[PDB]
């Protein structure tokens, strides 16, 4: 099983981006997947997460009303849509997965996810 991310790149401030995290086969299709980011010089922080059983999402205060997750069942892929991008959104974005659900407390702890994509760099510049 592997998680493969795509969609990183250079993005203008105020702009939007869509990251994808494709899981091998049918992995995690009813479990939980999340997005974390690692800014320069910093440890990873959570961005958003989804319980694929039901579809409830959870998000960091910094992205509420800005960053949303969508799901493509046929491709076993989840997407992070991010709009109104700020320079401070610059970071390596990782997708993560775990067997079993997450909740409004547990989704934010990176150690709760044993599966990780390679990370994709997002650079927000004018």
């Amino acid at each position: 099983v592997q998680l493969v991310e795509s969609g990183g790149g250079l993005v203008q401030a105020g702009g939007s981006l869509r990251l994808s995290c494709a899981a091998s086969g049918r992995s995690f299709s009813r479990d939980a997947m999340g997005w974390f980011r690692q800014a320069p010089g910093k440890e990873r922080d959570v961005v958003a997460a989804i319980n694929l059983n039901g579809g409830r999402t959870y998000s960091a205060d910094s992205v509420k009303g800005r960053f949303t997750i969508s799901r493509d069942n046929d491709k076993n892929t989840v997407y992070l849509q991010m709009s109104n991008l700020k320079p401070e959104d610059t970071a390596v974005y990782y997708c993560a997965a775990r067997e079993g659900d997450v909740g409004l407390v547990s989704y934010k702890r990176s150690s709760n996810y044993p599966y990780w994509g390679q990370g994709t760099q997002v650079t927000v510049s004018s």
